[PDB]
């Protein structure tokens, strides 16, 4: 059992020890599209780069790349999408993908300025009465409601195919309090805000994949989807103790990488999935 294995890490502070080895043991595997040259201002960060295997294509003819990965959990029944924040010149691009992958809901687990830099383009309207327009891939985008709370805020929004005029409601899950160092003292808000996306149907197999985004789309972004699937598999198996925290992590790294930025982010994880298990059993 987990809970063992995390006051044993804890009390011997093996932390940086365990993550380390996770490091040495994720896959490697060819990111050649991400580095052509046409691709570089597509990018935020030079050095995370969706694997060709694995990578999301955006359905234009002339460059089809966006920095998304798809990450398929077969035992789990769980898809997602982690990506970057949109750069300004990649809103359109974001808008696409969401379009084209059929998914209902956008996860965002950063502000937009944190430590006085910005982590991502405003992709979202901030008032009902005006829409935003993204003449490059021919969508609308208007806000329709914005529910306000402490520690996250939901709000739906319409997005129109200008093309052919159909209209879906997509709804964006903003966790609003993640500190700017470090990680959450309690996972309670965090494991509150995964349940709340959860009985969206927004990580439900009859919609696309999620959309699961912070600046660089493996931190904070890593820590949603490995919760979510961990506590997925605890209700899944017979033996609810059989999950290995690693080997799903492990799993999900052959998708994307750098899931899960620090040593801190790992321990956070243990401590989601610890205390969301009590709430599951
Ligand atoms: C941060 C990293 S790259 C970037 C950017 N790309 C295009 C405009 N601003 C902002």
């Amino acid at each position: 059992e987990m809970e063992k294995e995390f006051e044993q890490i804890d009390k011997s502070g093996s932390w940086a020890a365990i993550y380390q080895d996770i490091r040495h043991e994720a896959s490697d595997f060819p990111s050649r599209v991400a580095k052509l040259p046409k691709n570089k201002n597509r990018n935020r960060y030079r050095d995370v780069s969706p694997f060709d295997h694995s990578r999301i294509k955006l359905h234009q003819e002339d460059n089809d790349y966006i920095n998304a990965s798809l990450i398929k959990m077969e035992e789990a029944q769980r898809s997602y999408i982690l990506t970057q924040g949109p750069l300004p010149n990649t809103v359109g691009h974001f808008w696409e993908m969401v379009w084209e992958q059929k998914s209902r809901g956008v996860v965002m687990l950063n502000r937009v300025m944190e430590k006085g830099s910005l982590k991502c383009a405003q992709y979202w309207p901030q008032k009902e009465e005006k829409e935003m327009i993204f003449e490059d891939t021919n969508l609308k985008l208007t806000l329709i409601s914005e529910d306000i709370k402490s520690y996250y805020t939901v709000r739906q929004l319409e997005l129109e195919n200008l093309t052919t005029q159909e209209t879906r409601e997509i709804l964006h899950f903003h966790y609003t309090t993640w500190p700017d160092f470090g990680v959450p003292e309690s996972p309670a808000s965090f494991l509150n805000f995964l349940f709340k996306v959860r009985e969206s149907g927004s990580l439900s197999p009859e919609h696309g994949p999620v959309v699961v985004h912070c600046s660089a789309g493996i931190g904070r972004s890593g820590t949603f989807c490995l919760a979510d699937t961990c506590l997925l598999l605890m209700d899944k198996r017979k033996d609810p103790s059989s999950v290995d925290i690693k080997k799903v992590l492990l799993e999900m790294r052959k998708f994307r990488m750098g899931l899960i930025q620090t040593a801190d982010q790992l321990r956070f994880s243990y401590l989601a999935v610890i205390e969301g298990a009590k709430f599951i059993m």
